[PDB]
């Protein structure tokens, strides 16, 4: 019995949290009494399962079983037991239609934190996983436990608020972090395969292990690989099972790998995983060789590389990935990239040697072309300020992109400008694995919310093309100069100053919203007038809101605005 076993090895309280998740994130709107109900039946189905080893349909995959209990509050259930699984996936939603939520004064919080304490934490899950459906489960039981103690702690403390208001601001954004991250985990295994997920694993191991040998990092990937192809699919449950296996193994060869995993192996399970996963790149190894000497210089290059061409190039990227932490993983996977064009072309010439001879010369163009990008957004981002380069940023996309829908490009473009703040302040050093692998994960998100409703062909080649090349393809793309202007129309921005009663940042958003819309009216609107047409905006609700009076402003200052615009 499969059920069976993932109760015994996850245990009570772990099992019924992750069960609800994949119950969360596969019917993202029913009601959370709907999911609880599920939750319970199948637990108690587990049970009857754990003693009498051949019960009801104990033999049943945990497909089966999961997938008969959702067919119960639903197209996709009218079909069978393998493909009718692959159907819930398909249907997962990356921007869900879900009410804004938001919390209510600290006093209602703790008092429903303290009556009934499992239900408070079942919602959290819920409420999180609804809206995150390829959320790293095990993570999220990590984060659940946080909460738990951000609640503990601060509802019993002085003031409250002061205490819990600030560490939950802290949990939401580390979580659209991990959120984020893993989207782009899951997009690599699906759209690109398993060979691109390992060759980034290789790479990102290698740099955070150097003292690590080829083959102690190769049977990490390996593993570390399966964790999420199966977290990735919806097998939530053998993926926590599976994650628990690794982090159990790594702590048992600290010293075959890093010396950095101490206090990581000093904890509980959870926290020891979330550990691992962040912990710092040890310290390179002693005196390593150089790099050319087996694989520029020698001359069983090509015979090694015809022998076996994967492992032969994992051999490269790992030994290119432990000496370079200064690099991102995608600039080391573009190396490896050139590399393997390289032989395959130079190794079916006649003399090999002459032809791959210079082949680390093709390689410093790649190097420097990330590192001045870089350089060239901080100093405008240091001098612009966060909100001034997200607007320069937003002026920008939108012009390359004039297709993608206005929330999209505003939130897409918000997320790419905070890499400013993210990565700016670190030492040249550490800059660039900062900023383009962060840039990666932001571009990722504007492929999958394009792709479900596509209006691009330049955003789709840019999506689709290649993992490891889609931030130089978008950075490559000016202005789209088969664009025709939009049609200028009332309701294009409902002036309704109920936005008076907006936090500042959504006001924000709101006037961001606005400067997308006019650069698609006038996409050759220089970035010099549009500087100053917001100004002009900003008047708008500045005046309305302080003026004591209707929404008149709203409705005439708003249609008088437009003739001087
Ligand atoms: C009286 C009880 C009660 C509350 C408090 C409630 C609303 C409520 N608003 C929330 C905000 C939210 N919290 C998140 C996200 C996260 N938050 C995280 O801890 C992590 C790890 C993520 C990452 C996925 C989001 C997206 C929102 C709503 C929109 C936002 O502000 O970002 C949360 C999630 C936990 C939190 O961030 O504090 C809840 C439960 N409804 C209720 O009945």
């Amino acid at each position: 019995s499969e059920v069976a076993h993932r109760f015994k090895d996850l245990g009570e309280e772990n099992f019924k949290a992750l069960v609800l998740i994949a119950f969360a994130q596969y019917l993202q709107q029913c009601p959370f009494e709907d999911h609880v109900k599920l939750v319970n039946e199948v637990t108690e189905f587990a049970k009857t399962c754990v003693a009498d080893e051949s019960a009801e349909n104990c033999d049943k995959s945990l497909h089966t079983l999961f997938g008969d209990k959702l067919c119960t509050v639903a197209d996709c259930c009218a079909k069978q037991e393998p493909e009718r699984n692959e159907c819930f996936l398909q249907h997962k939603d990356d921007n869900p239609n879900l009410p804004r939520l938001v919390r209510p004064e600290v006093d209602v919080m703790c008092t429903a934190f303290h009556d009934n304490e499992e239900t408070f934490l079942k919602k959290y899950l819920y409420e999180i996983a609804r809206r995150h459906p390829y959320f790293y489960a095990p993570e999220l039981l990590f984060f659940a436990k946080r909460y738990k103690a951000a609640f503990t702690e601060c509802c019993q403390a002085a003031d409250k608020a002061a205490c819990l208001l600030p560490k939950l601001d802290e949990l939401r954004d580390e979580g659209k972090a991990s959120s984020a991250k893993q989207r782009l985990k899951c997009a690599s295994l699906q759209k690109f395969g398993e060979r691109a997920f390992k060759a980034w694993a290789v790479a990102r191991l290698s740099q955070r292990f150097p003292k690590a040998e080829f083959a102690e990092v190769s049977k990490l990937v390996t593993d570390l690989t399966k964790v999420h192809t199966e977290c990735c699919h919806g097998d939530l449950l053998e993926c926590a099972d599976d994650r628990a296996d690794l982090a159990k193994y790594i702590c048992e060869n600290q010293d075959s790998i890093s010396s950095k995993l101490k206090e990581c192996c000093e904890k509980p399970l959870l926290e020891k995983s979330h550990c691992i996963a962040e912990v710092e790149n040890d310290e390179m190894p002693a005196d390593l060789p150089s790099l050319a000497a087996d694989f520029v210089e020698s001359k069983d290059v090509c015979k090694n590389y015809a022998e076996a061409k994967d492992v032969f190039l994992g051999m490269f990227l790992y030994e290119y990935a432990r000496r370079h932490p200064d690099y991102s993983v995608v600039l080391l996977l573009r190396l490896a990239k050139t590399y393997e064009t390289t032989l395959e072309k130079c190794c079916a010439a006649a003399d090999p040697h002459e032809c791959y001879a210079k082949v680390f010369d093709e390689f410093k163009p790649l190097v420097e072309e990330p590192q001045n990008l870089i350089k060239q957004n901080c100093e405008l981002f240091e001098q612009l300020g966060e909100y001034k380069f997200q607007n320069a940023l937003l002026v920008r996309y939108t012009k390359k992109v004039p297709q993608v829908s206005t929330p999209t490009l505003v939130e897409v473009s918000r997320n790419l400008g905070k890499v400013g703040s993210k990565c700016c302040k670190h030492p040249e050093a550490k800059r660039m694995p900062c900023a383009e692998d962060y840039l990666s994960v932001v571009l990722n998100q504007l492929c999958v919310l394009h792709e479900k409703t596509p209006v691009s062909d330049r955003v789709t080649k840019c999506c689709t093309e290649s993992l490891v090349n889609r931030r130089p393809c978008f950075s490559a793309l000016e202005v789209d100069e088969t664009y025709v202007p939009k049609e200028f129309n009332a309701e294009t921005f409902t002036f309704h100053a109920d936005i008076c009663t907006l936090s500042e940042k959504e006001r924000q958003i709101k006037k961001q919203t606005a400067l997308v819309e006019l650069v698609k009216h006038k996409p050759k609107a220089t970035k010099e007038q549009l500087k100053a047409v917001m100004d002009d905006f900003a008047a708008f609700v500045e005046k309305c809101c302080k003026a004591d009076d209707k929404e008149t402003c709203f409705a005439e200052e708003g249609k008088k605005l437009v003739a001087a615009s």
